[PDB]
RNA sequence: UUCACAUUGCCCAAGUCU
RNA sequence: CAAUGUGA
């Protein structure tokens, strides 16, 4: 299946709110606009270096062409212009010098209509057509991706008058996201502001000092240590730098004592370029080809402007970084409406030629609050909590099923100098009060409770504790910090002998909360099998009345600059019909893929899992599918639905459940602001947990809708957007809605509403931890990789990952 | 490794020519 | 999940 269902109908539940968001309605002409093809020989050059090339073309041949029209260009093959050359289908070469000379072929390849889009964003066209879309994409960013620096859909610049460095040689540059997008409305313009870092435009002595922590260069007059001249080759290598070449390397030999097939580098530069250096001492840059021997002397050197950095930031200055860029709700609002003002787009001449006019307010949108469901606890009273403005609490409350814990160890890796046995009988303590409290009773002392330190002692350890204490159910393990016993701790819990732990830090036993220790028991009874609290029954949506499956799917990628990790595909399937107990299947599979290859094996696992569990065979299947942009929407939807049907198919015989396929991407770049001052909430000002959009800045025909199911706590929420690409289940908005929030509040690890679907975010935390299993290890590669994220066959029923 | 929210890191995008 | 903040 292809084609995503037409929205259904508007939701209708749930007070209503005025809102903002940073959508900017567009005022398009109803003109045909001209298409053409370019041809750019030789053609390896960077995309910037295309748009001079077409830059000056346009300046140099005016006269025969471009005479009065402004092209905008897309940096590879498109060029569009709002009146037509005068071309056939004929190309016309023409030939361009830069300040070298280039073959530019200029052919006629379409008409784009933007009458067609306009009937498009109205119910006349049954699709958008994305060409037309592309191309008043490429007249918004025709002038800022010249005038700044392209980064992904964003344009970053040194900011005018003020500096924000980071130590490094590096520094805060603020941009802004852009894109056009087609809504119920308009066509609108995203804008949203942003900030990464940069390298300083700085002489390269100035980037030896930040890098090696010298306040001038004269200190010292020596050569540099080799370490000192490492941690500078590490930094610099790969950067460009201008008299433009790229650092390959760093010699070892200082300018003056430095030479090469031809002298030494300082006598070369005092006797051709009458140049003496001011710090001979130093090494030189080796530049352009690793296997040649230019080399620059440091002095001469700049490093070249608009470098992003890609490299991970230190911890210093990553907080520097938070600390200049945080902002609350009402300030990103502000910010991104002042830059609106600023931008002044209908002034951009390009924009222009195309008749194009940007609102410079943001669009006025009405979301609706919808209700939280109630939580219902257990034990005698059978407690029910009320989420109110996204929060609840467990205080006089006890599990829905709170599990008995009889026997249970403690492996302190912590030293007993720092962690005593005072500490840990006082944690104990404070524990088994808050345990009880809650429906889970720790019901005695721990059999076993000893010192360890150092990762070879777990597996030993563990070993010995399984085949000493019958009746086991918990491994409580503080650790010193941040430490490679964690990971080895869930590699042989998890992964060898298929035995529950529960990690604390050693600074949280030492000193204790009433709040920490009740979290640390949601998962602590999770992870024995236990059910925290349950959705009211009665106040679900229908859809609960036939048996039902939700299943949560997510792919996390390795970081940037990796080249061999292997992306890990993450599938939980939920198996009882509360909804709260979870199933987790996990793969590894290639390199940045995002269609989960293995899909089908998957979900067939869960499926067979869901039917022990309930003794049902669902009717439907949700499947909540974590981050794919919409470019990639069908893609996936063709492999992953197919592979649904496939698991089903090889099970049984017809069996041919409902499917519902849904989206959903909390990173994107829509944000929403109260109108009313007096709706913001808290210091942050954020919408209230459960604020939803599903008009005006919506899809013109698909079913898609924010929700923002969380409470936002600090900068601005980021409200979840869903997007359903499939939906046998013939879902109304209403209930679809209200069901994607009802997940939000079954979320095992806190009493609070969180910002995606329970399953999207088990199926997180499930990556993460086969990420963990990986540190390090990471045909017969696949099999190694594949062996290292499979947990123990008494694992594989567990809520492990939480 | 108590937990959520937020920033970055993740598919698409972006980027790579003496 | 890691780094860094804001909070419970
Ligand atoms: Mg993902
Ligand atoms: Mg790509
Ligand atoms: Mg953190």
């Amino acid at each position: 299946a292809f084609k995503p269902p037409p929205r259904p109908d508007f939701g209708t539940s749930g007070r209503t709110i005025k809102l903002q968001a940073n959508f900017f309605e567009m005022d398009i002409p109803k003109i045909d606009i001209y298409h053409y093809e370019l041809d750019i020989k030789p053609e390896k050059c960077p995309r910037r270096v295309n748009r001079e090339i077409v830059e000056h073309m346009v300046q140099h041949f005016k006269t025969q062409i471009f005479g009065d029209r402004k092209p905008v260009f897309d940096g590879r093959k498109n060029l569009y212009t709002a009146m037509p050359l005068p071309i056939g289908r004929d190309k016309v070469e023409l030939e361009v010098t830069l300040p070298r000379i280039f073959k530019v072929s200029i052919k006629w390849v379409s008409c784009v209509s933007l009458q067609a889009l306009h009937d498009a964003l109205s119910g006349r066209l049954p699709s958008v057509p994305f060409e037309t879309i592309q191309a008043l994409d490429v007249v918004m960013r025709h002038l800022p991706s010249m005038r700044y620096t392209p980064v992904g859909r964003s344009f970053f610049t040194a900011s005018e008058g003020c500096s924000n460095p980071l130590g490094g040689g590096r520094e805060v540059w603020f941009g802004f996201h852009q894109s056009v997008r087609p809504s119920l409305w308009k066509m609108m313009l995203n804008i949203d502001v942003s900030a990464t870092a940069f390298y300083k435009a700085q002489p390269v002595i100035e980037f030896v000092c930040e890098v090696l922590d010298f306040k001038s260069i004269e200190e010292q007059q020596k050569p540099l240590t080799d370490s000192q001249r490492v941690k500078f080759t590490k930094e610099i290598k790969g950067l460009k730098v201008e008299i433009k070449y790229r650092v390959c390397n760093v010699t070892r030999r200082p300018a003056s004592h430095q030479t090469f097939p031809l002298c030494t580098v300082a006598q070369y530069f005092k006797d051709r370029h009458k140049l003496v250096l001011r710090y001979p001492h130093l090494p030189c840059l080796q530049v352009g080809q690793e296997q040649k021997h230019t080399y620059l002397p440091l002095e001469v050197c700049n490093i070249v402007a608009g470098q992003r950095c890609i490299k991970k930031l230190t911890d210093n200055q990553t907080s520097t970084m938070i600390r200049a860029t945080a902002r609350s709700a009402p300030d990103r609002q502000e910010e991104i409406s002042k830059l609106m003002r600023s931008a002044d787009f209908n002034t951009d001449p390009y924009v222009r030629e195309f008749g194009i006019m940007v609102k410079d307010e943001m669009t006025d949108v009405t979301g609706r609050v919808l209700q939280p469901p109630s939580i219902l606890y257990g034990g005698r009273n059978k407690a029910i909590a009320t989420p109110v403005q996204g929060v609840w609490d467990m205080r006089n409350k006890q599990f829905h099923t709170g599990i008995e814990i009889k026997v249970w160890a403690i492996a302190c890796f912590a030293p007993q100098r720092q962690c005593t046995e005072v500490h840990l009988k006082s944690f104990t303590e404070q524990l088994r009060k808050i345990s009880r409290d809650a429906g889970m009773p720790i019901q005695g002392q721990p059999c076993f409770c000893k010192y360890a330190q150092g990762a070879d002692s777990v597996e030993p350890m563990f070993r010995h504790l399984k085949n000493t204490y019958a009746g086991l159910q918990l491994v409580v393990v503080i650790l010193p910090g941040k430490t490679p016993v964690y990971a080895e701790v869930k590699r042989v819990g998890d992964t060898v002998l298929g035995m529950a732990t529960q990690c604390v830090q050693m600074k949280n036993v030492q000193r204790t909360t009433p709040q920490t220790l009740s979290n640390l028991c949601l998962k602590i009874n999770v992870k024995l099998g236990g059910v925290n609290n349950i959705l009211l029954p009665q106040g679900r949506p229908p859809v609960f009345q036939q048996p039902v499956i939700f299943l949560g799917a997510d792919v996390t990628h390795p970081p940037a600059g990796d080249g061999k990790k292997p992306s890990i595909a993450a599938v939980v399937g939920s198996m009882d019909a509360h909804p709260n107990r979870y199933c987790a299947t996990v793969r590894v599979q290639q390199h940045r893929q995002e269609i989960i290859q293995d899909l089908a094996a998957m979900v067939r696992e869960l499926l067979i899992q869901f039917y022990k569990s309930t003794r049902f065979k669902p009717t439907r299947i949700i499947f909540y599918r974590d981050g794919v942009s919409e470019g990639q929407f069908q893609q996936v939807l063709h492999h992953e639905l197919l592979a649904i049907r496939e698991a089903c198919i090889k099970l049984e015989k017809d069996y041919q459940p409902g499917i519902t396929f849904i989206v959903v991407q909390k990173r994107h770049h829509t944000r929403l602001f109260c109108t009313d001052k007096n709706e913001r909430v808290g210091k942050s000002g954020n919408i209230p947990a459960g604020t939803t959009v599903d008009t005006k800045i919506t899809h013109p025909t698909e079913f898609d809708f924010y929700l923002c199911s969380h409470a936002g706590i600090q900068g601005t929420s980021r409200p979840s957007h869903y997007h359903v690409l499939w939906d046998d289940n013939r879902f109304s908005s209403d209930e679809l809605q209200i069901l994607t929030y009802q997940l939000c509040h079954t979320y095992v690890r806190c009493t609070r509403s969180v910002s995606i679907p329970a399953p999207a975010y088990y199926a997180h935390l499930v990556a993460f931890r086969a990420r963990y299993h990986l540190v390090d290890k990471e045909g017969r590669d696949h099999q190694a990789l594949a062996k290292a994220v499979q947990v123990h066959q008494d694992t594989l029923r567990t809520m492990y990952f939480a």
